[PDB]
């Protein structure tokens, strides 16, 4: 891949591969959110990069507080999907990073996605809003037009989620992660939590219907000795409601909403 | 990728994505492995097919029975690393699939594996000899020569593998497959077994050491909705281990191997 003429976004193509499709012969939600994290790497790493030089020396790092993906069209085994990231700063609350997936024959947008992300301490994991020398670091990486994947405003990806009462419709109960579920931090990748919340969806639901919208909140990170349940309960197109929680004591870690069409 | 000049194998380059290493920054065995998968379906795919005419006539289908792999150096995230597969029939008794890693800087062989693959009928389960009219049908796309990934005259690729017997040293109780387990056929993923099987060493051993041979034989499939155990015992500067993958209930064998470390 490369960045864009301009220096202020990365593009890159990706061969869709073989046990990254579903039954279908296309590409899961779990890849393409994989291949969006692989991108938005690739984007810190040709600029330079993943923290600023203040950062490193605050002990400061970036986490993800949510995750909004909409697929038109998944990609088939075999295709080449192109996708174009950028970051934006969201003044002190953080910044955002968008996505765009296009169809490498035909150059038609098959789908796109945006993430919103704030500043914690590594150590403490406590939120702090961004520093006003953390600031000017990075905005020369970043557009001053803003540049919005989802610019209709007050849209599906900034919409508040709430949290789902029990008794839930569906559950998936003893969900753990395991060593390929971590990243090179030993952390549990984000890409894994899709999984899990997908996991209490009926396969009745996966075999007759695509997945269109997922936007997920990410509360508390899953350690790697903790054990997860997910639950679902249908909201409705089917429109699903989800929460991720611990299976002791039933501390959240994660919340979200589906939206599914027939196929 | 693409198919040698005469034909017989397939070559094909893979960047190292940063989700496909661990905390050494070097490629995981697991994404090796699903490396390896993608190059032999991409070389299926390449000369026209993954199986024969015959073998769809008749619901047959070709199945793992063994894989062993050999990593002198994992590469690294963002390193280029260049495969070549190729099969070669083996008689009467099945197919084996065999892989070069190489570095794509320096050319130098990184890593090799080899796998031994037995025809079965879909719907049955039950297994079969590899019959002549089969046979004739896909030795026109292996060369005639044996060319073999491992040579040597004792080699470890060839080794019985015994049952793991109770009380195992280390456990990890209760693996069930996830819908990204799974392939577009539904079934668990060959490569998932192997996360499996590594998930009951001790995380001090993954810590210290470095995985450099991994023997496992399949014996039975591991279904959708069938809960596994994974057992560990140390047999031997190198560490050995024996390991056993069996349904938690009654405990149906699913696979059995072995690993080597070395200290880093
Ligand atoms: N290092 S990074 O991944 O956070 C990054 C990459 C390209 C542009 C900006 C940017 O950081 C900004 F969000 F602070
Ligand atoms: N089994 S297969 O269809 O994946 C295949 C791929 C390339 C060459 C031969 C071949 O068949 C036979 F050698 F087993």
């Amino acid at each position: 891949g490369s960045l864009t003429e301009d220096g202020l976004s990365y593009k890159e193509k990706f061969v869709v591969r073989s046990y990254e499709v579903g039954s279908n012969k296309t590409a899961t939600v779990e890849t393409i959110a994989n291949l969006l994290q692989e991108v938005g790497c690739n984007h810190a790493q040709s600029v330079g990069f993943a923290t600023t030089t203040t950062m490193r020396k605050l002990h400061l790092i970036w986490v993800t507080a949510r995750m909004h993906i909409e697929i038109y069209k998944y990609p088939a085994w075999g295709d080449v999907v192109e996708i174009e990231t950028w970051c934006q700063s969201e003044g002190r609350i953080g910044t955002r990073r968008d996505w765009i997936l296009k169809d490498s024959v035909t150059g038609e947008v098959t789908g796109r996605a945006t993430s919103k992300w704030v500043m914690m301490n590594q150590d403490t994991r406590r939120l702090q809003k961004v520093s006003d020398d953390v600031r000017d670091e990075y905005l020369v990486f970043c557009p001053q037009e803003p540049r919005l994947a989802f610019p209709e405003e007050n849209n599906r990806s900034l919409k508040k989620i709430p949290k789902l009462e029990d008794p839930a419709q569906y559950s998936m109960i003893g969900l753990k992660p395991r060593r390929a579920d971590l990243d090179m931090n030993q952390h549990v990748n984000n890409v894994t939590y899709i999984g899990w919340v997908l996991e209490s969806i009926p396969q009745e639901i996966v075999d007759t219907h695509e997945l269109q919208v997922i936007t997920l909140d990410y509360r508390r990170e899953c350690q790697q000795d903790d054990v997860v349940d997910s639950l679902t309960t249908t909201t409705s197109d089917s429109q699903f409601l989800h929460l991720l929680r611990l299976s002791g004591d039933g501390q959240e870690i994660n919340r979200g909403t589906t939206l599914w069409r027939k196929k």
